[PDB]
C-alpha cells in the first residue's frame, strides 16, 4: 500500500525524479541510474566488470559481476529483499516505476533468480530459473512510453559519454558497452 503510493508519484510527476522526459535527458539517466548500484558494488571491492548492453527492442540491460542483489525472504512477510530493493523509495526503484518492463536476474548461492516488473509492479515472487557459479547482478529495462517522448530510443554517444566519466571517477573499474542494434562496442578503464 505504501510502495503503490510512492511509484504513482514518481510516475505522476516523472521530471521532478529523472529529469526531462521529452528530450531524452531523462531517458538515459534511467540507464545512469542503474549503473551507479554497479559502480558501488565496485566500490565496496567486490565487482570488478559492468557490462552495459543496448538491445534491438528498444532495451537496455546492465551487468556486473559482484555479489549480486540479496535474495533472502522475510519469513513471516514474504516480500524477497529483491523485491523491497526495486519498489521502495534517484535510486532503481525509480528506474522501475517508469519502466514499461524491468528484469531483474541474479547470480547468487549457486542459483539464477528472476523476477519481472511492470510499470514497478512485480509481476511474481522473485523465483529460481537455474543453476550457475558465477555471481553479479542483470537489469534490463523497457523505458516507458507513457512517461517517455521524442527520444524514446537508446542514443550510444551518450551513453559512451557518460560510462568513460565514470571509469575515471571511479578508477579501477571495467565498464564495456555493446551496442546489439549495429555491433558497435567500447571498454572504459583507467590505471
Ligand atoms: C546491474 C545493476 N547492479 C547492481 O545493482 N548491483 C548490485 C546492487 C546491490 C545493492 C543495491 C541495488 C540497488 N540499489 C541499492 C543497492 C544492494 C546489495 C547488493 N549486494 C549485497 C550487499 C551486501 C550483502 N550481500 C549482497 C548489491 C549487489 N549488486
Amino acid at each position: 500500500i505504501k510502495v503503490l503510493k510512492g511509484l504513482d508519484a514518481v510516475r505522476k510527476r516523472p521530471g521532478m525524479y529523472i529529469g526531462d522526459t521529452d528530450d531524452g535527458t531523462g531517458l538515459h539517466h534511467m540507464v545512469f541510474e542503474v549503473v551507479d548500484n554497479a559502480i558501488d558494488e565496485a566500490l565496496a571491492g567486490h565487482c570488478k566488470e559492468i557490462i552495459v548492453t543496448i538491445h534491438a527492442d528498444n532495451s537496455v540491460s546492465v551487468q556486473d559481476d559482484g555479489r549480486g542483489i540479496p535474495t533472502g525472504i522475510h519469513p513471516e512477510e514474504g516480500v524477497s529483499a529483491a523485491e523491497v530493493i526495486m519498489t521502495v523509495l534517484v535510486g532503481v526503484s525509480v528506474v522501475n516505476a517508469l519502466s514499461q518492463k524491468l528484469e531483474l536476474v541474479i547470480q547468487r548461492e549457486g542459483k539464477i533468480h528472476r523476477q519481472i516488473y511492470e510499470h514497478g509492479v512485480p509481476q511474481a515472487p522473485l523465483a529460481v530459473t537455474g543453476e550457475t557459479e558465477k555471481t553479479g547482478t542483470m537489469v534490463r529495462f523497457w523505458p516507458s512510453l507513457e512517461t517517455f517522448t521524442n527520444v524514446t530510443e537508446f542514443e550510444y554517444e551518450i551513453l559512451a559519454k557518460r560510462l568513460r566519466e565514470l571509469s575515471f571517477l571511479n578508477s579501477g573499474v571495467s565498464i564495456r558497452l555493446r551496442d546489439k542494434r549495429d555491433g558497435k562496442e567500447d571498454h572504459f578503464h583507467y590505471e
